[PDB]
């Protein structure tokens, strides 16, 4: 088994394996970034609605107050 | 010739080692960044909640003041 | 939940990163072997061709010694 | 700034992943070359030695026919 034949043999193997690893890695990180993204928006919605309640109560406060005066 | 191989492997590990340390360091920092951003969002959520029930007890009291009043 | 998801992903990364670190640590070690064994056979073939080069070399040094002593 | 902190990290990753890919391709490409050089030089040393042995064998053949023709 020639070293030049052994060296080239490794080069085909590397080039192929390295090509497979990249593909898998890219898809993996895609999925993870996806999970986090979903969780982020989920957290975003919560903060969004929580703020709604607050400003909604604030509206009610100055709504009743707007009626306490004429009272 | 084996002096070429011995040279290569020692170069590989010296780099492979440096690569793992720099990578592990990199991920931990990114995880740190994200962790902080999340906590800040949690704090932000926890706060908007406290400021919601706060506003709620107020209207409960005001609507009571409006009722009893005439 | 971002915090809960971050922890999840963080664990998955540490999970695979260790596995992969081995599928490569072993692979790169099995390959440096093929080249290392090939280089040894190669270094041998030379040490064999060189010794042949000096094995036939001396043979000439004798046939000459016979041709002259007979002519 | 959730979606932002996530996007920043995704960009940093994609950026780092690129440089990691181009530094790897170089490193391996050169290390392979180096090994090819050594396997080539050695290879030549073999052919040079083989042609040398075969050269002498030619002599040993005809030089013997002279030991015969004479004797
Ligand atoms: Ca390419
Ligand atoms: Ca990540
Ligand atoms: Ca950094
Ligand atoms: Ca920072
Ligand atoms: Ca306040
Ligand atoms: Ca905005
Ligand atoms: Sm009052
Ligand atoms: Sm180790
Ligand atoms: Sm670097």
């Amino acid at each position: 088994p020639d070293l030049t034949a052994a060296l080239r043999d490794v080069r085909q193997q590397y080039e192929s394996v390295a090509a497979k690893n990249l593909q898998e890695a890219e898809e993996w990180y895609k999925s993870k970034f996806a999970d986090l993204s979903e969780a982020a928006n989920r957290n975003n919605d919560a903060l969004r609605q929580a703020k709604q309640e607050s400003t909604e109560y604030r509206r009610q406060v100055q709504s009743l107050t707007c009626e306490v005066d004429a009272l």
